[PDB]
């Protein structure tokens, strides 16, 4: 089911660079919206997308936690990660799945769960 | 695809409250935790979770803004929440499906989309 999170970033470039060269996840839309740059990413596959955003001053930049996206192979994506010089906790077990967490430039922090 | 996002709330048995009865989402899981009590909630036929969380310094109480969740009737969730005394921020048409935005007791703006 759709579901869309907005993570807070101090630099939208420097986040695009990160989120869907480095990464890997889709660029969906780079456009202007309402509040600033619509700035919108996806991994493939799924139907949850996070939203790079610089105005929602509640949330500073980095301090997202807390947020699990599934993936079909934790390990996999974790060996990528790290090889492109990413921070990456795990993979680890847990009785709901294996699951890693990395952190983005400013240190939102990304769980993946397979 | 699953995912899961926590969101920061200073009393967790009002939230349950909230988030169960007043918006009507299923609850998935109450029980000691880690970190804390896990209290886990999701729309009806989502595969999409929140944890009602207050362990995380970088996310205080109500300062979620920006997260948006499917709805397959906005109108109705609407009433709904109005007729609960909810201020209800829409809801508002868009190129498919309306939305609607509306907070909890600390201050965390829900959005919903059709
Ligand atoms: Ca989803």
């Amino acid at each position: 089911s759709n579901a869309l999170f907005s993570v807070p970033v101090s630099d939208q470039e420097k986040a695009k660079d990160f989120y869907v060269e480095t990464v890997g996840f889709d660029l969906l839309a780079d456009q202007p919206g309402v509040h600033g740059r619509w700035l919108q990413v996806a991994p493939k596959g799924a139907d949850t997308s996070l939203v790079l955003v610089d105005w929602f001053p509640t949330m500073p930049p980095g301090s997202l936690r807390g947020l699990l996206l599934r993936t079909d192979d934790v390990d996999a994506d974790c060996a990528r990660l790290q090889e492109r010089g990413v921070a990456v906790d795990g993979p680890k077990n847990t009785p709901w799945g294996r699951q890693a967490m990395f952190s983005d430039p400013d240190g939102n922090v990304i769980g993946l769960n397979q």
